[PDB]
C-alpha cells in the first residue's frame, strides 16, 4: 500500500534510532556481564531484545508502506566507562528517541497514517518505560550509593 | 438498628482517620516505587488496602446503626519528602487513630454497644500491629544506616 | 521524566474525579447492600473498585511526570436518597467526569504527551461503559417500573 | 449441475427473505441490548445466526446448481420501536417467509429437485419453530404483562 | 448517550460499507468453495466474518450514541468472475473503505469522540491487514503463476 | 410387509446402478493408486464404499418389501483410460443414476410409500453431492492444469 | 585475561562480517515475508538469528580477551532485488566470511589461543552449513524452476 514518503522517513529515523539502541544496549550488557554485574547484565539484555522487536515492526510496516528500510546506516553508539555513565548514555539516547518519535506522530496524524502512529505510540510508550527504569537507576545510586548499587545487581 | 448518636460520631472520626489513612499510606507506595524502592512500596500499598478495608468494615457498621457514613471530610495528610519523614509521618498519624480508637472503645463500653467495640478493637490490634512495623522500620534505620536500609527495600 | 505542567494539573483534576466516584460509587454501594439490594450493591462496588484502579495508574503516571499527584482535595460527593436519586447522580458526575477527560485529552495532544492521552482514552472508555450502565438501568425503571427493577436487583 | 431456473428464481427470491430476517433480527437483538433486555437481546442474536445458516446453505444450493446468488437486493426491513411492535415485526416477516417456502417445495416437487425440496423442508421447519417462539412470546405479554415480561428479560 | 450527529452519519458509512463486503467476502468465499478452492474459500469467510464483527461493534456504538444504525441500505456489490478479478474487486473495496475510515477519524477527532475514533482506528488496522493480505496475492499470482497459486489454494 | 410390484422394480434398476457404480469406483481406484496418485485414489475408494452401503440400504428394503434382491445382473462399466476420462465416467453415470432416481421417486409417492421415497431422497441427496465433487475436480483441471491437479493428488 | 592484539584485531573483523549478515539476513527475510514467501521470511529469520548468536559470542571472548568489540563500523549489505539475487547476495557474504574465519584460525593457532580457534571453528561450522542451504536453493531453482521453487516458499 503506498504510503506517504515523509511518513516512511519518519519511520526509517526511528528505525535508525532502534538500530544504535540494540548495539549500545547489547554491548553495555555484555560489558556488565563481564564485570560480574548480572542483574545489570540481563536487564540490559532484555532492553536490546526489546529493542530488536520494535526495528522488526518498524522494517515491516516500512515494506508494507513500500518503502526501503534503512539498516545500512549505524548512527554513533554513546557509551560509558562505568556503571553510571553508561546509564547516562543509555538516557540521552532514550531521550533522543522519544523526541524523534513524538515529531513522528505529529506527522502520522497529519496524513491521516492512523495504524503508523499507533505503532509509533506503542514504542513510545517501552521508551518510556526504558527512561523511567533508567532514571530510577541513576536515583537509586545516589540514594544507596554506588559500592551497594553495583553490590545489589551482581547476582 | 438504631444506634447511640455519639457511638456513630465515634465511628465516623475513626472513618476519617482511615480514610486520610489510606491516601497517605497510597501515596507514599507509589512515591517509594517511582523512587524504585519496591519493596517499601509493596508493603505500603497493603497497609493502605487494610485501612480500606477497616473502612468498607465501619461504613457497614454505621450504615446498620441507621447513621450517615460521612466519606466527604478529608483531614490533613502527612506526606513525608524522604524515606525517614514518610515512615515518622506514617507514625505520628497512627498515634492519633489508636488514640481516637481508645476514646471510641470507651464509649461504646459506657452505651454497651459490645459489637461495635469489638469491631474497634480489632482495627487497633491492625493499627498497633502497623505501628510495631514503622517503630521497627525507624529503627532498623539507625543499625543498618540509611544507605544499607533502602538497599534492602530496592528488590 | 519532567512532564508538562499544565498536563499534570490536568492529570490532577481527573485524578479529583475519580477520588470523588471511589467514594460516591462505594457509599451507594454500601447503602444498597443495607437495603438489600445486594445486586446494585455488587455492581457499584466494582464500578468504585474500577475508579480506584484510575486513580492508581494517574497518581503513578503523575509521578513518573515529576508532578505531585494531589490525594488532599476531595470535591462534592453526590449522594442520593432513593435507587432513583443515586443512579442519576452516578450519572451526573460521570458527564462532568467524561467532560474533563476529553478536554485533559486535548491538552495532552497538543504538548504531544500521546502516552498520557492513551492512558486517558482507556480512562474514557471505561466511564462511556459506565454511562452506558447508568443510562440503561434508568431506562430500565421506566420499562419495567420501580418495584420490578429493584425486585431484579436483590439477590 | 444445471439446475431449473424458475427452481433457482425460488431459491433467490427464499434467500432474499433471509437476508432480510439476518439483519432486522440483528438490529432488534442489538436494539435490545441497548436497552437493557439481553435475553431478548442473545435469543434474537442466535434467530439472526440461524437465519445466516440458512442464507449459507442457498447460497451453496444456488451455486452448485449454477445459478447467481442474489446477494444485491434486500427487501424492507421491518423495525419495531417497541417489545411489543418488534415481535410482531418479526412475526409478519416469518408469515411471509413461510408463504413462500411452500411455494417453491410446490415448484420443486413439479420438476422433481428433490433435494432443494429437501432443503426448503427443514428450513420451514426451523422457520415454523421461531414462529412458534414469536407467538409465545406475544400470549406471554398477554397473561403476565408487558412490565413482568420485560422484568424476565432483563438478565 | 447523546452523540454528535455527524459522527453517527460516518459510523453508519462505515458500517455501509462493512455490510457490501460481508456479503460480497461471503460470496467470493462460496464461489471459490463451489470451484474446489478451498483455502481461498476459507480465508475470504474469515474475512466475511470479520466485517461482521466489525458491523455489530458499529452498530452497538451507534445505539449508544443515539441514533439508529443504517442496515436498510446496502452499496453496490463488486464481484469478480475469476480469482484474479475477485481480489482486485475486494482490494478497491478495502481501499474506498479505508478513505472513508480516515474521514471518519478525523471527525471523531475535532468533535472529541476519542473512543469512536478507537473503534474505527482497530477496524483500519484490521482492513489494513486486509489490504495487506490481498496485495500480496496479487503479488504472487504473478510471481509463481496463476496455476500454481490456484493449485496452492485447493486444499 | 408386501410392497408395491413396480417400487420394487425400481429399486432394483437403482440396486442395478449403484452396483456397476461400486465395481467402476473400486477399479478407478485401484488404478489410480497403482499410477502413484494415493490421493485420488482414497478418495475414489471411499466413494466406492457409499455405493456400497446404499446398495446395502436397497437390499435391505427390497428384502423388506418381500422382493428379490437383483445382484446377478451387472451393466456396463465406464472405465476411462486416463484421469480426465475416469472422472467423466463416473459424472456420466451418476448423471443416469440420479435421472433413474426421481422417476423412481415419482413412482413411490403415486403409491403413497414414503419410506421408500425417503430412503431414495436420501441416496440423491449423497448422488448429487458426488455430481458435485466430479464437476469440480474437472473444473479444477481446467484451472490448475492436468499436471498440477494430478502433483496434487500424488501424496 | 590478557589476549593477543592481533587476535583481537581478527576477532573484531569476524564480528564485523557477523553485524553485516545479521541485517542482511533480517531484511530478506521481511522482504520475502512481505511478498508472501513466508517459508523462505522463516527460514532466512532463523539464518540472521544463529549469527546474532555468534556475534553475542565474539562479543563476549573479545571483552574476556580484555579488547573493545567493535559494534560501531558497519560494512556494506548485499541487497538483491529477488529471490535469486537474494540468495547469491547471501552466498557470496559467506564466502567472504569463511575465508577470514580461516585467516583467524591460521594466526590463532600460531600464538596458541586454542579456546579462540574452536569458537571460530564452530562458527566455521555454521557458516559452511549456511553455503550448503544457499548452495542447495540455488540449484532447486535451477532444477524446478523459479515459479515452482517459490510456489513451495509460500506456506
Ligand atoms: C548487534 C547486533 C545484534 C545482536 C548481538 C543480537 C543478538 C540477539 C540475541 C542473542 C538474540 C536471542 C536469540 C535467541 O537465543 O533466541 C536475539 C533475538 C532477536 N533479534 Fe537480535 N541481535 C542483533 C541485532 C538485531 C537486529 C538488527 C534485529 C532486527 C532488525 C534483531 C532482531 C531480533 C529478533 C526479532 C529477535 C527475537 C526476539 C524474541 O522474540 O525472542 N536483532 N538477538
Ligand atoms: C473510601 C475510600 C476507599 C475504600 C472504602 C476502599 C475500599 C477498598 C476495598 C474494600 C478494596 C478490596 C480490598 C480487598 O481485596 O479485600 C479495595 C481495593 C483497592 N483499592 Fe480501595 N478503597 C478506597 C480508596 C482507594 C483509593 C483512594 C485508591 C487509590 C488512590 C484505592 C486503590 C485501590 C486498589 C488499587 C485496590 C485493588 C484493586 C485490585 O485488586 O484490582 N482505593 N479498596
Ligand atoms: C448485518 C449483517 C450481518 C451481521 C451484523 C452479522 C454478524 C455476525 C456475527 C457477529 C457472527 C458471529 C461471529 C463469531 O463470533 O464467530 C456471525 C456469524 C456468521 N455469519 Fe453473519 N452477519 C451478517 C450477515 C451475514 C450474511 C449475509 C451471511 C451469509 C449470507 C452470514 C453468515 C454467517 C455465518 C455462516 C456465520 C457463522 C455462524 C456459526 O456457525 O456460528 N452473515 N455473523
Ligand atoms: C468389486 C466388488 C467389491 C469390492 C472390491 C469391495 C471392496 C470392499 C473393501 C476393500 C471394503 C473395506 C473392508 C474393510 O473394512 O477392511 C468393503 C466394505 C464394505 N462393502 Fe464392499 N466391495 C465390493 C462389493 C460390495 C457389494 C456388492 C456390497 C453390497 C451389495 C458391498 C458392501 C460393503 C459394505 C457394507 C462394506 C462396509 C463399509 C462400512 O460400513 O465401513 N461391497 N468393500
Ligand atoms: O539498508 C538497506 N535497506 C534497503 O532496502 C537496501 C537496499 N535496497 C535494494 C532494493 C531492495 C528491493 C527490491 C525490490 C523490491 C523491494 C525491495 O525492498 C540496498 C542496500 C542497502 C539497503
Ligand atoms: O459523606 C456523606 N455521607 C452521607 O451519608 C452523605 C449524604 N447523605 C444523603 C442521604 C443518604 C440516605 C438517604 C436515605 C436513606 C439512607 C441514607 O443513608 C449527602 C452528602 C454527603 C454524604
Ligand atoms: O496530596 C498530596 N500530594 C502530595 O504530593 C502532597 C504533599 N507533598 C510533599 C512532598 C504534601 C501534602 C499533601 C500532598
Ligand atoms: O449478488 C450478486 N450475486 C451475483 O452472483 C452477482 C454478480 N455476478 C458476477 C458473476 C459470478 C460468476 C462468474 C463466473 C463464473 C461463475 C460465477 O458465479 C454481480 C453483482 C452482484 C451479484
Ligand atoms: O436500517 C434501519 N435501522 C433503523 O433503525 C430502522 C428503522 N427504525 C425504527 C425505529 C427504531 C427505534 C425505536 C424506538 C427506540 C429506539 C429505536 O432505535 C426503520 C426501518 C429501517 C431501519
Ligand atoms: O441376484 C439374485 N437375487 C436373487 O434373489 C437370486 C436368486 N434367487 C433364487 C430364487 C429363484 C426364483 C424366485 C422367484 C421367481 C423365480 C425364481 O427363479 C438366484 C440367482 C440370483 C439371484
Ligand atoms: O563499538 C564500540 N565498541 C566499544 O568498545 C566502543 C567504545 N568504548 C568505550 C570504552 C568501554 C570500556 C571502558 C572501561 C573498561 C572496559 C571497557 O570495555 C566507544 C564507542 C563505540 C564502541
Ligand atoms: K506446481
Amino acid at each position: 500500500m503506498k504510503g506517504d514518503k515523509k511518513v516512511i522517513q519518519h519511520l526509517n529515523k526511528i528505525l535508525g534510532n532502534e538500530l544504535i539502541a540494540i548495539n549500545q544496549y547489547f554491548l553495555h550488557s555484555r560489558m556488565w556481564n563481564d564485570w560480574g554485574l548480572k542483574r545489570l547484565g540481563a536487564h540490559e539484555y532484555h532492553e536490546s531484545i526489546d529493542e530488536m522487536k520494535h526495528a522488526d515492526k518498524l522494517i515491516e510496516r516500512i515494506l508494507f508502506l513500500e518503502g526501503l528500510p534503512n539498516l545500512q546506516d549505524l548512527g554513533k553508539l554513546l557509551i560509558g566507562e562505568n556503571t553510571q555513565e553508561m546509564l547516562q548514555c543509555d538516557l540521552n539516547l532514550e531521550l533522543k528517541a522519544t523526541k524523534d518519535l513524538r515529531e513522528a506522530i505529529v506527522h502520522c496524524e497529519q496524513v491521516h497514517d492512523y495504524v503508523s502512529r499507533d505503532l509509533l505510540k506503542d514504542i513510545l510508550e517501552s521508551e518510556e518505560e526504558h527512561i523511567d527504569y533508567l532514571e530510577t537507576q541513576l536515583g537509586l545510586i545516589q540514594k544507596v550509593g554506588l559500592e551497594n548499587y553495583l553490590q545489589s545487581h551482581m547476582h
